[PDB]
DNA sequence: GGGCT
DNA sequence: AGCCC
């Protein structure tokens, strides 16, 4: 699906690895609209600042 | 290291914000992923569940 | 590599 | 001049 922002595999690997946990389907979607959110939270961070690029000061996670 | 789809993300910021996306911004990215993957772990756990769901992906923040 | 922020 | 497409 064109929709998923997050790389599957390697999200399902960090919690099998650090949990011994399995990853349901919907817990990718929801990590997925995190991205878009906070993506979407930088640009106008970035707008704000008068600047063409996001940057890592962009993305605050509260 | 990488959790979040470079192309995917860059075209979103490009295509939603017409902007460029910095290195360190899908590193940052990255991290808040990791973050709540692990936060999803620890709700999982207290719940006595072997399966990481929506529900313990706490984002309303 | 070739521009750009 | 450090860094992004």
């Amino acid at each position: 699906m064109a929709e998923v922002l997050v790389v599957t595999s390697k999200v399902k690997k960090l919690i099998k690895e650090k949990g011994q946990m399995n990853t349901s389907a919907e817990t990718i979607d929801v990590l997925s609209k995190a991205i878009e959110q906070l993506c979407l939270k930088g640009v106008e961070s970035a707008k704000a600042d008068g600047r063409k690029t996001v940057m890592a000061r962009d993305i605050v996670i509260d």
